[PDB]
């Protein structure tokens, strides 16, 4: 029993983790096989970062210009190439610690583990969503840039986040571990507008079966209702639309607690609509969407 | 910018655990050095448990009866005992990933990260505060017994908790690395007592300056109020009461923000009395107690 934003254990990617500078420009890199990726920004002085010209700033730098440290050993870069908005430095050494890894791309609603990071050394980890609008609201100070987010399938890590900037407002924009931004946005120090975001209805309602399966189950009602009308409430509250794909998803949950999708939906709309009344859920007194079906069921199957 | 409930890398930790099956009970144990820490009541059956006679039934053990297995490879025991709740396997090999570590008994109101495992592997890892009474509210299924708890400073370990039981109100007891209980339980399948639990008062003031130092200062007001006052407030609202001691570890954040400590003292009364009025700080619609001052400078500064 209990239910915690629980991140997946780092120690994988802990062993990736080195320091690149480039100038006087420090920031985190990720040390898979032969190959150190990092933000292309590290070619960049606070000057060059109000509108960079990266393919020239990249044709000033040499192979020796990248300083590249694993804790306390320097790596030898025998190359350099920027793909979109990633550099990979080629090293003459493979990371020993290289888990077995893949490079995914996320669809907004999905969660993941950052391993943040400061020159080149973990401070820690921490457990959040790609925003419907592709930001995360993450930790993130200066020098964090280069930091990942990844999950953990068994042995098998999926890298899907490369942190690089933070917007005007205080949220986070990154990229995937190919160089291509989530979202709109340019890795420019220009004000840039993140759209409109809307709560992840499919992980609440996740929470919601986490908050049964743990005892907390005051919110459950009478009531029933549709897709048709659960989405009219939804809309008002700026909720992404319920389809039959998210009720699918939701079936092992439903399945475990006997509480049909629909059902659950009906106590959703009656929060939405009438607030906790100063209760809380799983000890939060708001609607969390930090959690996706299968996070639900992989914590309360304890999934190794 | 940006404040998440971030735990410690768990690394250095992920390469202690170990499992360990003593008969048909198996659980998760800390190989440190050629000693293998676990819960006692590995050596109990389900009947044992109601009231077992500990001494009594590890008299019945010798040491081929411990199973302990790192990974994929089996460790020889050639010692054990007892001390206090926990068991103390001496193995022939001294564990090749031991970090630099300590053992340390923390004070209620602190923090630590928790590394959940299941069969000796990691699941995942999250950050809690051990209660006032004594008590965590972790997450922790059947099978997670041994997993611990922890601090990190650089490079040292400090283990402080080690999980073994799960009372009937769903909350987490432990002991320290030493099987010395936090609080006043007994690891017994018997109904036990949690004492009356408190907010930690400190931490959610340390929680409301992490809060202004991120742009959250709705609940900034015009009023500041005496530590006598604020008490007579806390102890309404089963808060912790507020000492000097308190006030000088809030002393670097009091700097940092140029709010005086009785200050954000009449911030928190007035939040107290008033609640949020619908409002969140730091993306929580209620008054968070699980960082503290420490986790406060050291997210907002990015100690590694
Ligand atoms: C200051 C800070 C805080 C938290 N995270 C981060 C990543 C930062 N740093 C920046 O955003 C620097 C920067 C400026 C403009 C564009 C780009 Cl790609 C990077
Ligand atoms: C079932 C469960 C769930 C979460 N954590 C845990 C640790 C458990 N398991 C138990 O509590 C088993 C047990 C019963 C009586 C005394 C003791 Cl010391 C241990």
């Amino acid at each position: 029993s209990g239910f915690r934003k629980m991140a997946f254990p780092s120690g994988k990617v802990e062993g990736c983790m080195v320091q690149v500078t480039c100038g006087t420009t420090t920031l985190n890199g990720l040390w898979l096989d032969d190959v150190v990726y990092c933000p292309r920004h590290v070619i960049c002085t606070s000057e060059d970062m109000l509108n960079p010209n990266y393919e020239d700033l990249l044709i000033r730098k040499s192979n020796h210009n990248f300083l590249v440290q694993a804790g306390n050993v320097q790596l030898r870069v025998i190359g350099h190439s920027m793909q979109n908005c990633v550099l990979k430095l080629k090293v003459d050494t493979a990371n020993p610690k290289t888990p077995k890894y893949k490079f995914v791309r996320i669809q907004p609603g999905q969660t993941f583990s950052v391993l943040a990071c400061y020159n080149g050394s973990p401070s820690g980890v921490y457990q959040c969503a790609m925003r419907p609008n592709f930001t995360i609201k993450g930790s993130f100070l200066n020098g964090s840039c280069g930091s990942v987010g990844f999950n953990i399938d068994y042995d098998c890590v999926s890298f899907c986040y490369m942190h690089h900037m933070e917007l005007p407002t205080g949220v986070h924009a990154g990229t995937d571990l190919e160089g291509n931004f989530y979202g709109p946005f340019v890795d420019r120090q220009t004000a840039q507008a993140a759209g409109t975001d809307t709560t992840i209805t499919v992980n609440v309602l996740a929470w919601l079966y986490a908050a049964v399966i743990n005892g907390d189950r005051w919110f459950l009602n009478r009531f029933t209702t549709t897709l048709n009308d659960f989405n009219l409430v939804a809309m008002k509250y700026n909720y992404e639309p319920l389809t039959q794909d998210h009720v699918d998803i939701l079936g092992p949950l439903s399945a475990q607690t006997g509480i049909a999708v629909l059902d659950m939906c009906a106590s959703l709309k009656e929060l939405l609509q009438n607030g906790m009344n100063g209760r809380t859920i799983l000890g939060s007194a708001l609607l969390e969407d930090e959690f996706t079906p299968f996070d639900v069921v992989r914590q309360c199957s304890g999934v190794t």
